[PDB]
């Protein structure tokens, strides 16, 4: 009448059953995605101790590999398996799938010694997604040994889903962040700039840095792509802070040759924001080039803000202790959530694209940009628009009152040269 295993203190087949249909009823209900996975282990001789022992250590190391709400377990034999549950979108749950999967190759890599001597392990597994793999039990787990036997007849260590759309996907994946790993030490990385003008489009207020990765297999790559990825891991910090300076020499450069762009503004994402040493960075940049803070303009999202806004207001002080401008940009609307950026700093309000693509021809978009824009000047602040596409959007802004603009009706975001050279005088 059992409920785990004796030896390896994991639950056992009836159990891991009630649970997993248990987790498909539950993602049957609130519409979420399930993860099954399968694993086989790779006693002779002269092994008894070892399969008591080793097993013992490998139940372990795939414990502390999965969250509780997670569930490891084992079906007999070198065989183990994995339950993540209450996956929001097959998103987030083939990105969890991954993680959990390479980390326990990396577990099970570690060396086990039993009878005093080390052994190596090989693992293979074998992951299913419901509702998709299955939306039943005895299919989905038909598919996950069936993904894991192609794991194993391809060869040690290794996993594999069902689905080859997800295989294919987990192999892109590697390949971007490796690349990605690359570039910056190779210098595949350089910065577009797209300008920013009056809310009418006649003067120009200024330049937002954007950066491009220049990849020689894949010429330039959409930021889509690998920005995430890049911010995703731990990257996203020496990148930006070559990007910063960068940007700051070149508006230095600029003033100082053929071109007056009053401003740059870049953009940060959240752990370079929360990164301990911008100030430090920023402030030896700020001094190497010879540029007024004034000049830099640096850009936020709400969800960078209201993540942590404790950590925010300090941040943001220390920013501009510097002198330079703060933007926020992005997500809403959405109105006192105005009233939420009055705490802090803020010099500038950014409308996202969003927002301008229902101009004018939606309503509600034509009267929330209103808002958005007469709420943000009550606070002092500047607005400027982004994606500004047409005529009948660029009227309908400046004739309400956005003081700055920038979009593709004036163009697209191009090399610094080519940008001194199109705005020169």
């Amino acid at each position: 009448m059992a409920y785990y295993d004796a030896l390896t203190h994991l639950p056992n087949r009836t159990l891991f059953q009630d649970r997993l249909h248990t987790a498909l009823q539950q993602a049957e209900r609130n519409g979420q995605w399930v993860v099954l996975m399968f694993l086989d282990l790779d006693n002779d001789s002269l092994g008894h101790a070892a399969g008591d022992r080793m097993l013992q250590e490998v139940a372990t190391r795939l414990s502390a590999c999965v969250s509780q709400d997670d569930t490891v377990a084992r079906m007999g034999g070198d065989e183990f398996t994995l339950l993540l549950p209450s996956q929001g979108d097959r998103e987030i749950a083939l990105k969890r799938a991954i993680q959990v999967a390479e980390l326990i190759l990396g577990r099970l890599a570690r060396p086990f010694t039993l009878e005093g001597r080390e052994f190596f392990v090989t693992a293979s597994i074998g992951v299913a997604l419901s509702p998709q793999d299955g939306a039943e039990l005895s299919l989905l787990m038909k598919n996950a040994d069936t993904a894991m036997y192609h794991a194993k007849e391809m060869g040690k260590n290794n996993f594999q889903f069902y689905q080859a759309e997800m295989n294919a996907r987990a192999l892109e994946r590697l390949e971007l962040e490796s690349d990605l790993r690359r570039a910056l030490e190779l210098g595949e990385f350089v910065l577009h700039y797209q300008p920013q003008f009056t809310g009418d489009g006649r003067r120009l207020t200024g330049a937002e840095a954007l950066l491009r990765w220049q990849h020689p297999r894949r010429g330039l790559v959409p930021p889509s792509e690998f920005i995430p990825v890049l911010e995703e891991i731990g990257l996203v910090a020496q990148v930006g802070d070559w990007l910063l300076a960068e940007a700051c020499k070149q508006l230095r450069s600029w003033h100082k040759a053929k071109v007056r762009v009053p401003k740059v503004s870049v953009n940060l994402s959240a752990r370079q924001f929360a990164d301990g040493q911008l100030g430090e960075r920023i402030a030896a940049i700020l001094y190497e080039t010879g540029i007024p803070p004034a000049c830099l303009e640096l850009e936020l999202t709400e969800s960078i803000l209201m993540s942590d806004v404790a950590e925010a207001m300090q941040i943001l002080s220390g920013l501009k202790r510097l002198g330079l401008a703060i933007a926020v940009n992005n997500f809403g609307t959405g109105y006192s959530s105005l009233n939420y950026l009055k705490q802090f700093p803020i010099d500038v309000l950014k409308i996202d694209r969003s927002f301008v693509d229902g101009l004018p021809h939606g309503e509600q978009d034509a009267q929330i940009a209103r808002a958005i824009i007469a709420m943000a000047h009550s606070l002092n602040l500047m607005v400027i628009a982004e994606g500004v596409e047409s005529q009948a959007q660029l009227d309908f802004l400046r004739e309400h009152g956005c003081d700055e603009v920038q979009g593709y009706l004036f163009g697209r975001p191009m090399p610094a040269e080519q940008f001194g050279m199109l705005y020169a005088s």
